[PDB]
């Protein structure tokens, strides 16, 4: 039912965020690294027959050597019937053949098992499938389901090997009971329920849980981080991801505190999953939309991208002037395989109304990043002027320029985005929150002067912001008018004297 | 420093929300009922010298017989020096003279003690003062402070008599340590620290805690509810109030669960306090703004109102189709001293693009309410049309009408507000979030049809929404252009056939 006569790709298909060539994508699934083939695998909730969610629902599949250049493959897993779906799940590598699926002809690093929710009318079960060809084709286990609790709200298994307790661990959502259930298994087939976990912001239901050891920076120690998706009922409206920091013994997750925190405080970062088989640290990505409007955004013949892959650490950071908290840090994976088409580089710039920064690039890919370290100077200005703005401008088309704005206000110690584009209309835009804010403590002090940093990347219809070296992340989609895409970046202020010193400014036009 | 030559009152001063005649108001303080005088007392953080926060900072004072008609009095409490402030606090009635301040000539119901934070350079302490004239003038205790922990982040005491443990209880914020501290006292002068409580959404700092016994509807049971204000770092940006439900023994508050929930999910409901000496149930109100922009909004010669007084209960409500949670309910206090100028009443209205509801009132007070029960019918419509909208329109003034919109989308089971008023500019409007949403389960089912209810009241610059008989509350200010205020209400949809039946619609023009 997709109309291949209208293609928006030229102006709003991301270059380095994965999108399916056609149809509908939601949650990322089965994320893993093949150490033998040296390949990253992305699977995803996929409806090839429309640009909206529907059954039959499949695992789509793509691979990358570098987490930015993706090759889309044939559908990996499909349902038995048209009114069924292969819902979310994860992949593990069964190196030691605990499952019995793998003989000496399958390299240990390629002993690939998918654990997923099978959705049929009035029933959700956890099922497994194995791949003998490096994750391209799967055979479903003959004795599926591996877990059935007679529920239609029981989904999204994330599985990992727990060395300390010598077993497989599954975290899975009992979605409308607001429980993350922790199961254990010797062989991925026979599972025992070990504990239930309930905390944080409940919203309407629990989805896509995760549980992983995240490294503490400058340390050989880690904490266990429980990830949890809720939708609807996010405090920002719709879908959001949250996390909990604590310890895990193979049976029970015990948070260090009872505080609620979000992974990303943009509108468009949901169903976060981590890659299995990562040698150094923790990598993950999410679905870069919001259930409130994901199926209505003006893209064709596809809807949805993933976020960039991000690298997850824990750092002690000031959440106020007195107090440090061990906080989830994330920074984008952007390797040297990305081409720099053109660059603006400045240092020690005193920003004023007479000294704007303006890119003057020959053309546009619609893919840019900006990297700024700035200091707030001791200058008293009128309350309307305590800010500077990064403007992302389209080309002029039909006599107008569309823009989005990213700013910082020194009186509020807060970043903000305004993704309001007048004259772009789509269904459920009343839920498409335009103004988002993030409070941060200074990254550092230079004498008495507050220092902050900002890294942003814009990729045709998505902007990802990382405040203070990944202390806070904010992911938002944006939809410029037909044919319009990012062409030029400006950094402006209305202050006559300098309130902000840009210690370092690097703005790059990028390409695949 | 206030310019009394410019007065916006005629178009944007609320009729039934308390505002100071001039200057700056923030947190409500010292809320209590005088059972002898039959008088409600409102005190508030008050800067009479500007329409922005500054020291010296005072307790302003107003009284009401009905919680809508307020009489403003002389300042009740002031600081010793100009670089000091009487910060937030509470009042108790010391009926049995545990303090020793009151002889036989002071009616027991009028034995009024204020407990407040004294803010001086580099020090915040808890201090007390007593009134011998029914709360109009205070004498500070000669041995203040009553609590000093050598901190400049130690504020907002809410004190109550705990009958079960036969002592005074103080909840107070150790703001940047993220602790609510619970102290106990025989006499309001000598305090012992009994416990610390840390939970929920931390943001930047803890403020204005509260702890009170709230009744469960249709039962003789109750729970203890801990209230907590955070600012900045609200997930909605800036300032917000949250709550915890559990039990209290006079020493330790123990929540029933570790979930985070907000009292009000509008932008403009902060520093909530409950009235002391309420006979039946729990009444409270808040400051109806957000620290991000409170001191920049285009009102003069005052800034800020309170919310309406609200009546607080607990009810088991569906947060999803399967699961009920004991949830905080709030409904506005709107007594018979409010006059109905005009009303539109409709019932069993099958709403369509050809059947809009439009008020045709002769003039406008700028004060209206709307009370709607509606059913979602089984009709498949295009995704752009799965909603209806309540439009609140200004008069046409120099050929333009300003409006705000409250809607419901049946596909998302969510209400929304859009307070976006283009052309009205003020400092820090980048933080003035325009689009807010609230997910709700149906109030009821009529066979298979989903039933919802909405009560809204608009009072010149503030709209308060109560979804499903107070299941969710949302408070937002809005600023129409110079001279413009609400005049007419419309209820519209774009559906050609009926998707919504308005079972009952009552729209009233009100006056004081
Ligand atoms: C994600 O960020 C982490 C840093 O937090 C990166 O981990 C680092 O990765 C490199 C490999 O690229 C490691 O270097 C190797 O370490 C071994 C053992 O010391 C050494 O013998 C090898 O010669 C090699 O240099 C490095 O140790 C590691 N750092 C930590 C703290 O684990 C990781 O590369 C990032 N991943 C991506 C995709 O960006
Ligand atoms: C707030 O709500 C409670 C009901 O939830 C009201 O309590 C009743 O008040 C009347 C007197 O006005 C008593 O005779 C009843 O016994 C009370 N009922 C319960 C269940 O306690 C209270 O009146 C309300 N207050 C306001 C101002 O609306
Ligand atoms: O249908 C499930 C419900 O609508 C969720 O809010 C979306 O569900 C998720 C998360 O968005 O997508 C998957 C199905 O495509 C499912 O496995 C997962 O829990
Ligand atoms: O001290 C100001 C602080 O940063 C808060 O965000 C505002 O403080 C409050 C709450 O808004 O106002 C009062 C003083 O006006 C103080 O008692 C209370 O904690
Ligand atoms: C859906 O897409 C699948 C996979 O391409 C295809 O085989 C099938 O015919 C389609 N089903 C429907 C209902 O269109
Ligand atoms: C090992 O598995 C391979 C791949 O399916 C299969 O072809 C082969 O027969 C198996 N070998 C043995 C010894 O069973
Ligand atoms: C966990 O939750 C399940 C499903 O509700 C319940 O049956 C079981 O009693 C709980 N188990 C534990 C260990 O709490
Ligand atoms: C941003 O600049 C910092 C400081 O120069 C640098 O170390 C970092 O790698 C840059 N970030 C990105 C994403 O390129
Ligand atoms: C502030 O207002 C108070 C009370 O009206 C008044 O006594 C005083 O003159 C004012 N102080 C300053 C510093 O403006
Ligand atoms: C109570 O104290 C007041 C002064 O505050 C005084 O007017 C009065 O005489 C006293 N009454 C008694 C009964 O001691
Ligand atoms: C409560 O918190 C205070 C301030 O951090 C601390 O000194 C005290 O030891 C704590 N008391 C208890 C009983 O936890
Ligand atoms: C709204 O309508 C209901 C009847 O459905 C009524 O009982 C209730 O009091 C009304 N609310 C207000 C605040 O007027
Ligand atoms: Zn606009």
């Amino acid at each position: 039912s997709i109309d291949l006569s209208v293609d928006t790709s030229e102006y709003n298909r991301p270059l380095i965020h994965f999108t399916p060539e056609k149809g509908w994508m939601n949650a990322p699934n089965g994320l893993f690294y093949d150490k033998t083939a040296k390949l990253w695998h992305l699977y995803f909730q996929y409806n090839p027959n429309a640009t909206a969610w529907g059954q039959p629902l499949y695992w789509g599949h793509a691979t990358s050597n570098d987490l930015v250049h993706w090759d889309e493959h044939e559908i990996a897993i499909g349902p038995e019937h048209d009114n069924e779906g292969i819902f979310s799940g994860s992949i593990v590598v069964d190196h030691n053949n605990t499952s019995g699926f793998f003989n000496s002809s399958i390299d240990p690093n390629q002993r690939i098992v998918a654990i997923y929710t099978n959705n049929i009318p009035d029933n959700q079960t956890q099922d497994i499938a194995f791949s003998l060809d490096g994750g391209y084709t799967f055979t479903k286990y003959e004795n599926n389901p591996v877990i059935d609790v007679s529920s239609n709200q029981f989904r999204d298994p994330k599985v990992f090997w727990h060395e300390d307790s010598n077993q497989w661990i599954m975290v899975v959502s009992k979605s409308q009971e607001y429980k993350i259930q922790i199961f254990g298994s010797a062989n991925l087939k026979n599972w025992v329920l070990n504990s239930n976990f309930s905390s944080g912001y409940y919203g309407n239901q629990y989805e896509c849980p995760g549980l992983i050891e995240v490294p503490i920076e400058n340390s050989d120690k880690s904490k266990w981080v429980m990830f949890l998706a809720i939708n609807p009922g996010s405090p920002l409206g719709g879908s959001i991801n949250q996390y909990f920091v604590g310890d895990f013994d193979g049976f029970q997750f015990v948070p260090d505190d009872s505080q609620t925190r979000f992974v990303d405080i943009g509108k468009d970062f949901y169903a976060f999953q981590t890659f299995s088989e990562v040698e150094h640290g923790v990598l993950g990505l999410a679905w870069a939309s919001n259930w409130q409007y994901a199926d209505q955004v003006p893209t064709n013949p596809w809807r949805s991208s993933t976020s960039l892959a991000r690298n997850y650490t824990l750092r002690y950071v000031h959440t106020n002037a007195e107090t440090k908290q061990l906080t989830l840090i994330q920074n984008p994976v952007l390797p040297d395989s990305i081409n720099v088409v053109d660059k603006l580089k400045k240092k020690n710039v005193k920003l004023t109304n007479k000294k704007p920064i303006k890119t003057n690039f020959k053309g546009s890919t619609g893919l840019f990043d900006f990297n700024i370290t700035f200091k707030v100077l001791n200058l008293n200005v009128s309350p309307g002027k305590t800010h500077f703005d990064i403007l992302i401008n389209s080309q002029e088309l039909n006599s107008s320029v569309d823009s989005i704005k990213i700013g910082f206000d020194s009186s509020q110690s807060s970043f903000y985005i305004d993704r309001h584009i007048p004259n772009v209309e789509f269904p459920r835009k009343q839920f498409f929150t335009d103004k988002l804010a993030a409070y941060l403590e200074p990254l550092d002090y230079d004498q008495d002067l507050r220092v902050f940093s900002l890294y942003g990347i814009v990729d045709k219809n998505i902007i990802e912001l990382y405040f203070n070296d990944g202390t806070v992340a904010m992911t938002n989609t944006f939809f410029m008018g037909e044919g319009k895409y990012p062409h030029d970046i400006q950094i402006v202020t209305d202050t006559e004297e300098p309130l902000f010193e840009l210690e370092s400014v690097i703005i790059r036009e990028l390409n695949k």
